[PDB]
């Protein structure tokens, strides 16, 4: 339940990371912004890099969603925090 939340969001970072790499694959560079919808489990949010070449996804866990993973991030490398015991997808 709380870990099937923990799940959707991952799920959520995933489908945002791969219209980012549509973007980047017609523009070389990643956008200025993306527009991401909050839960009311998670509130997301999307970093690029000053020089466009790296972003951070995040997903910060509301205090309705107590789960031991917390804040859930994945860069435009895919790399996913916390790196061990927590990501599925």
């Amino acid at each position: 339940g709380k870990q099937g939340r923990r799940f959707d969001a991952q799920q959520y970072l995933v489908t945002s990371a791969q219209a980012l790499e549509r973007h980047y694959s017609r523009n070389g560079l990643y956008p200025a912004s993306q527009s991401l919808a909050n839960s009311p489990y998670y509130s997301f949010s999307y970093t690029p890099t000053a020089d466009k070449f790296g972003f951070s996804l995040k997903a910060v866990p509301t205090n309705r969603q107590s789960d031991p993973c917390g804040t859930l991030s994945l860069d435009h490398k895919g790399v996913r925090v916390p790196a061990t015991n927590c990501w599925s997808h």
